[PDB]
């Protein structure tokens, strides 16, 4: 049974290279914010891996075949170990991204998470909170899927509104949560309504501003300061020039102690949040030993990929990177064609050399099947004139060129 | 009182690595792609059945759940083929691949290894065994560490010379054992070990004769083609002369030069696993490294789960072990700790929207940058940003905001100039 074992998923080649574009352009924005990688072990000191409550997750041990070690559930805890075993060596605030693949029992068991966090040692500027949808913005307008909006919440302030109804502290936990799942509810009150009209606030951002600047009055240290460091996020967005279209503040969203995000398609609501995260005062610095800011937040890339192309948003890639094919037209010209694919590499193309002896049109046949490009054609008299013959696989263009010019010339049929 | 560092064995970068390790990954990646090898990735999970098959399994780390038998990859060969099993109706064949994955063995226990290999059908080009020297040769040259020899084999060429002497399967590859061993315990030692192994003193001296040939491609396969005439009834010695030569010859026509290339009849890798081309990979004055890239062709590998005959040809680099050998050895430099080129300082609190939005229009211009946020004095962020790496620096100050303008800071040339607009094209330019 070659199988893959069950809730471990494998992309086809087509399906990777979408994965790895995809990964290229969330390094890409991540990068030009700053953020450096790091890669910390598939596996884990158990000991790590649970330390004070951290494993609801079954966790995958490791027996030897023929000292406690588990693999990674996510990304949040390696960060905190990491920076525990490198802390005199960073820069901080430290600012990284992973892009680790991590393990769940059970509906995947084994996904891709990419995360960014910057971690400061005492204090946050609240502007790092401000990056995060810039970056979300440019990664997603990039990856070309329809538009979304990136909701914000402070969770001050739900919080801070929370305790002006005065609700009993073992009881407020219980019921600060089931709330969320509103998607007038009397199994609430063994866990009145006044709740749900704030949730319900809806607006443009200036304007939720103003109720809650306003609703200050009325009632609440907690909600004022949540509400100014909401503004203060809201206009470092702007400043950063992200447009206003982009995103709104949702004060129905749900470790957290401050800005809260979430991503979501337009019309395409019932995916969930595409992207996730916020601002913790620890999840990082269990082994640190001690409190520490952060902000980050997360793609499940694995998952948003396969939902992605099962509602035909995402048009998976050719499965080849090859973008040229030097056909084999003739034995005796396998030199001619070795050289010529290896000049039409330094011009910085993808290229493959066919091997095979086959007729002409299976080789056509092979590379549209495949989704290349571009055959060029060289048979006895065009490499006696020095010049081949290209062939485009999509429009049905056919053209003769120098050899010299082959390279330039498909460059500006790709431009 | 926990413990946070890595289990044993289990390594793991400062960003610095980490940077330029991705760096190796993306050269490696391009060269790759170039010649048209297509990316996947195998769980690091798979079946006990698929890892253990054809008792190809080398310790290897089981998974029982802490609240059906599988285990981590080991290698990547395996999956690729437990991978064609599963896709066979799906893939286009030649089917080529490569696989930058970790991989876990128990004894470094987590180790990247970056293949590529060509799996075909029934049959297999031997042009694409002589590509591997020029996707070798692009690969080195981009990473540019010094001089490099790939040096290239036929297991046929080998296994077939000791047919010629009439000895057994089983003494040939103990033969070949101990020939694999040559350099490691010289030729005094190699003599005693084949003696051991039931090889009489004419046979002794014709081995090492013949794994101890050495001169420029054209007369070590001159002087292979006088074997054949001599011993004219080793079939496969024949066949694999005339593999070697398809290949060396597909090399130069690739125009790969010959100072990057030699025989080496020597070459004795995969016990049961290589049948034609072999091929390893020596950095000149570094051969305490050993082998920087490896491989060879395979004739039946990759059929475990297909029960078709699958020819494979592939090549691996151990990028982990490499990576710290190199940086052992001095002959790589890393990376700065950030990927960040420039640093929007903070002068005056009340410029923020200025700062933000000239980051924003650099970035927009494909350069990193890092908007400062803490307000220090000019001579701790300089600081701060020089211990990173971060070469520029755009100071925006009080009057130098108004008139559309800013003071560039460069810390490799520890000199100051000031530029508006024009910003993000003289970084570049300077660049």
């Amino acid at each position: 049974n070659f199988s893959t074992p069950s809730g471990f998923p494998e992309f086809l080649p087509s399906e990777k290279r979408l994965e790895l574009y995809l990964l290229d352009t969330i390094r890409r924005v991540y990068e030009s914010y700053g953020f450096t990688p790091i890669e910390t072990p598939a596996v884990e000191r158990l000991e790590v891996l649970q330390a004070k409550g951290n494993q609801d997750n079954i966790i995958y041990g490791l027996e030897p075949i023929l000292e406690a070690r588990a693999l990674k559930f996510d990304q949040t805890v390696p960060l905190a170990a990491y920076i525990a075993r490198h802390l005199n060596d960073l820069t901080f605030p430290f600012a990284r991204y992973q892009m680790d693949v991590v393990f769940r029992g059970e509906r995947f068991r084994q996904f891709r998470q990419c995360d960014i966090d910057v971690v400061g040692r005492e204090k946050l500027s609240l502007l790092y909170d401000a990056q995060m949808p810039a970056i979300i913005t440019e990664i997603f307008e990039a990856v070309n899927i329809g538009d979304f909006v990136i909701r914000i919440n402070n969770r001050k302030v739900l919080t801070g509104f929370f305790q002006s109804l005065n609700i009993s502290e073992t009881q407020i936990k219980s019921c600060i949560s089931i709330i969320d799942n509103l998607e007038v509810k009397l199994e609430l009150e063994k866990e009145t309504q006044k709740i749900i009209d704030f949730v319900k606030i809806d607006g443009s951002v200036d304007d939720v501003l103003d109720k809650l600047k306003h609703l200050s009055q009325t009632l609440s240290e907690q909600f004022n300061l949540g509400v100014s460091e909401l503004e203060t996020v809201i206009t470092g967005v702007r400043n950063l020039g992200v447009p206003d279209k982009r995103f709104c503040i949702d004060l129905a969203i749900a470790y957290y102690t401050g800005t809260v995000y979430e991503t979501t398609l337009i019309g395409h609501e019932a995916l969930g949040s595409i992207c996730s995260g916020g601002r913790y005062e620890e999840l990082v610095g269990t082994f640190i030993g001690e409190k520490m800011p952060g902000v980050g937040i997360s793609i499940g890339l694995t998952r948003l990929i396969s939902r992605l192309l099962k509602a035909g948003i995402l048009n998976t890639l050719p499965p080849t990177p090859a973008q040229v094919v030097v056909v084999n037209m003739q034995d005796e010209l396998m030199p001619t064609y070795l050289k010529v694919s290896q000049q039409l590499r330094q011009a910085g193309l993808n290229v493959i050399t066919n091997f095979e002896k086959r007729q002409l049109g299976k080789q056509f046949q092979a590379a549209d099947k495949q989704g290349i490009r571009f055959c060029v054609i060289i048979g006895a008299d065009e490499a006696a004139a020095q010049k081949s013959s290209l062939k485009d696989l999509q429009s049905g263009e056919q053209v003769e060129v120098a050899l010299a010019d082959l390279a330039e010339e498909i460059k500006r049929r790709l431009t």
